[PDB]
């Protein structure tokens, strides 16, 4: 199984960042939310193109984890159900799998929504941004920020932005970079 390291990595990014209105489930409602809230972040017009990619790509991320997930077909996740398929891609990842590819939509979807000076590099600022708005606190993010480029020394592009999201899923070293991904962590 998951250990406590992982679960509670796994858990925290359920109810911190997938059940926007904390209503303890993850539904397509969350998703409808998690929009607003960037359109309002990044002030993106209501039907303008990002506005509709986002949406677009969202039902495809809600649908495989749907899919995934939801054992008894109510068009919800509860912790249980995520846990459960999260056991499964832990150990499948560790077989030399794939992540699933909901979850890569929502990873490079993150990215895009972090780096919106499109130059390929989340920079402090950009980071700060996006998290503070899920409640991370501001020290926590530039202590993650610091950390997940090595003190500036690393550019935070797509690719490395990748690699350190699969590390948070997975990884059960409380060492690895990527534990910070989602704000600092106290290990
Ligand atoms: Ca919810
Ligand atoms: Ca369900
Ligand atoms: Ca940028």
């Amino acid at each position: 199984q998951l250990s406590d390291f992982q679960r509670n990595k796994i858990l925290r990014v359920f109810n911190t960042f997938y059940d926007c209105n904390h209503d303890g489930v993850i539904e397509w409602d969350d998703f409808e939310l998690a929009i607003k809230k960037i359109c309002n972040l990044h002030s993106w017009p209501t039907d303008g193109k990002k506005h509709n990619e986002a949406r677009a790509t969202l039902k495809l991320i809600w649908d495989g984890l749907r899919k995934y997930a939801d054992e008894n077909e109510d068009e919800q996740v509860t912790k249980e159900e995520w846990l459960k398929m999260w056991a499964e891609c832990v150990k499948s990842v560790e077989k030399g799998e794939s992540l699933p590819e909901w979850l890569t939509k929502y990873m490079n979807f993150m990215f895009d929504v972090n780096d919106t000076s499109g130059d390929n590099i989340i920079d402090k600022h950009e980071y700060s941004t996006v998290y503070m708005s899920y409640g991370i606190p501001k020290s926590d993010c530039d202590a993650a920020f610091d950390t997940l480029s090595d003190g500036g020394k690393t550019m935070v592009t797509r690719e490395i932005f990748a690699r350190l999201w699969t590390e948070y899923f997975v990884s059960n070293d409380r060492g690895a970079k990527g534990n910070h991904l989602f704000g600092d962590l106290k290990l």
